[PDB]
């Protein structure tokens, strides 16, 4: 039950006392409870609560989450969060300030990688993503995010000068593929792959899906998608393809390189069909009322769409991870992860016949 | 029908084409229509529209408002605007970017000063303000805004060194009252005046109230309150008192000092009672079900509350206007307006016996 630094405790007390109504407003510092949920250098998370012996005066929360950012993007992220809260699609927003946010506390745990393949879990994720994709949001709707970001990362990657031997070697191998040309071949494939532009999460992995406390044995409505900070208008195929890729990566491994990758855990076509069978009628209202024939065509075209876009998940996050090897202050086997994504990229490309 | 600068036209075209869906996305520059609604140095407003010969593809707007800011506050204002849009309490928000916003276009005109006293108009304003005051918003709830802002302004005002003769003279007269002491006497009065802390508009004047096109002959729901940028948690008495003060000031006068002030146009007690009779049951659900006796007590206490807080509208905006005389690039008789507010302050104080 980790306690924050006295400085952080006092700042948290003041934020809660000033931004939250009812019993919070008259709270004494020596009555304030706070514990560290997640440490680190950025997005530190704390649980803040009233004393058990303090009654609420109205409908103020008894417990809240404090997010500290640490050490235009701010405007967009804050507006998006506020909008998703209003629409009941994310945690409520209780307070916003230069240093962080006070959010609704949602009793829950995160999903584990293996849970992504449970049929009921996968069905709900599909429904939740289809819902998220229907959001109208006040952001640029031109789908420049995917290749814009890949181009940016590629430029950064080409110019990295490592000083450490193993990183120099792994980088040389990764750049030996001719990434500018390969990126262009990917662009060509994806340009011939129709995929609607929708508000995408862009990071639908197990670590960003809450299993809601007390709902674990309920068939539906037991999940919440969170951590929208990378969301943007983007190709629908990317969001689904990226999710499918996440079946293969477990980030909870406690030893170096602090992840495991398993190509054999990518969803089978049967599993993908189960997922898209839940996605489609959640995204397109009267989908169920189409002929078995037209449903099957729509499903077949979507399978090809999402599996082609899955290549962009590998390519983008592969480049991303090389960049983190250069710039990150967090411990993780970034170069080995990069190699794993590019290995998966070529394996997938082969299976596609592309 | 004023046209913007070619540079502004092109930027507006690009914002509309990228942030708005359907027919907007394929629009050609030579088809784009834009006209200036309001010029100036900051918050320039433009109307943007599709050609009459272009059909919409879905439910995209045919016409929008572009606001350009010109030359933490940004985060808070943008979040507030997004939240009020979600709740149907302001215009929809279609796009947000560093330079401005794309908003819903609301066919309307602003109210004139004399229209504030029409019984049906005043009743609706009361209902709209009571609604606004029920908003829960993710902002600091400590009511430091009123005297915080007055202290800030007073400090600035004391140190102004004008070079122009008439401004030097008018300032000396305004500071002759001993404003630090008078501010403290006001604080003392208001500390003894209970007033709930609510989300306040802080600027409920005729220029910020839309009369909705086609609703002009409807008894109810013909107005919208807009221009929330000065909104904050604050004493309810201030928002209502400030509105009452606005009955006296007409900002449409075309000759120097570009406003008229008339002490005799302040609402009578009968008129104030009509306003609060609409406010209370809009703010407190089952108010109508209280005894005539308890309703009358609540009305009497509110009359005293709002009329005491009206003194703070005079004092705050009086100081504000002195500051604008020093710093503003807009033409207006700021020193004469300041004198008018302080004249009203003392007149009101006398009538209160305070
Ligand atoms: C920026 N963005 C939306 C993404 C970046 C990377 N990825 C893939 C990914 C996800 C998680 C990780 C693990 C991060 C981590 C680092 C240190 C300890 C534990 C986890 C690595 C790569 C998906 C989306
Ligand atoms: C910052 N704030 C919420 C306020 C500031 C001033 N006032 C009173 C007020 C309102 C309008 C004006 C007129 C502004 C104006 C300036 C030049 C041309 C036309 C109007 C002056 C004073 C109310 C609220």
């Amino acid at each position: 039950d980790e306690q924050p630094e006295p400085r952080t405790r006092r700042r948290a007390y003041l934020w809660c006392k000033e931004f939250l109504p009812g019993a919070w407003r008259g709270l004494r510092e020596d009555e304030f409870h706070i514990s560290v949920i997640r440490g680190g250098l950025s997005n530190m998370l704390f649980q803040c609560s009233l004393p058990d012996t303090t009654a609420t005066l109205g409908d103020e929360p008894r417990k809240v989450l404090l997010r500290l950012y640490g050490a235009e993007a701010m405007v967009l992220e804050s507006v998006m969060f506020a909008i998703l809260a209003e629409r009941s699609l994310g945690p409520k927003l209780y307070g916003i300030f230069p240093q962080g946010r006070l959010e609704q506390f949602i009793p829950s745990r995160r999903l584990d990688t293996e849970e992504l393949s449970l049929p009921d879990i996968s069905a709900e994720i599909a429904e939740k993503m289809a819902t998220f994709h229907g959001m109208k949001m006040p952001f640029n709707k031109e789908p420049k995010w995917l290749f814009g970001t890949m181009e940016k990362y590629l430029k950064e990657v080409l110019r990295i000068k490592f000083t450490e031997e193993s990183r120099i070697k792994k980088l040389h191998k990764l750049l030996s593929y001719n990434l500018p040309l390969e990126l262009e071949n990917l662009r060509s494939l994806l340009e011939s792959t129709p995929s609607p532009v929708v508000f995408c999460h862009n990071d639908c992995q197990e670590g960003n899906i809450l299993l809601l406390e007390g709902r674990e044995n309920s068939e539906k409505q037991k999940l919440m998608l969170i951590d929208f900070e990378y969301s943007s208008y983007n190709y629908r195929g990317f969001d689904i393809g990226n999710h499918f890729c996440e079946w293969m990566y477990d980030y909870s491994y406690e030893k170096y390189p602090f992840f495991r990758a398993n190509i054999r855990k990518y969803p089978t076509k049967k599993q993908q069909l189960h997922f898209i069978s839940s996605y489609l009628p959640a995204f397109q209202n009267d989908f169920e009322n189409l002929s078995t024939e037209e449903k099957s065509i729509i499903k077949e075209e979507m399978l090809l769409e999402v599996n082609r876009f899955a290549l962009a998940s590998h390519f983008l996050w592969g480049l991303w991870s090389i960049v983190q090897a250069k710039i990150s202050s967090i411990e993780f086997g970034y170069m080995d992860y990069a190699q794993a994504r590019f290995d998966a990229y070529f394996h997938q490309k082969r299976k596609l016949g592309v």
